[PDB]
């Protein structure tokens, strides 16, 4: 599968990520110092049967940005698919909703894309 590892974005964010044999994804968020406070739990799932035409692997992922220690009250999706080879890649584009009153439900979801390497 080649999903399991440590994964960074383009801005050098970093995820944790545990491919599961069932379909799972498990993991984290992690800042750059690897702090607790800034720590938050991602899960998710992928195909663990991908096509063997050279397709990507699908999967999705979901971070909802509560911790013991902050609330921004805001969850990021990611879907997108795994891409093996020498230079492995995740290739995603994500919505981030945050919690609104409906009056601001209309601003509630920013759109953008990650894209994740192995290397920083």
């Amino acid at each position: 599968a080649g999903i399991t590892g440590t994964w960074y974005n383009q801005l050098g964010s970093t995820f944790i990520v545990t491919a599961g044999a069932d379909g799972a994804l498990t993991g984290t968020y992690e800042s750059a110092v690897g702090n607790a406070e800034s720590r938050y739990v991602l899960t998710g799932r992928y195909d663990s049967a991908p096509a063997t035409d050279g397709s990507g692997t699908a999967l999705g992922w979901t971070v909802a940005w509560k911790n013991n220690y902050r609330n921004a009250h805001s969850a990021t999706t990611w879907s997108g698919q795994y891409v093996g080879g020498a230079e492995a890649r995740i290739n995603t584009q994500w919505l981030l909703t945050s919690g609104t009153t409906e009056a601001n439900a209309w601003k509630s979801t920013l759109v953008g894309h990650d894209t994740f390497t192995k290397v920083k």
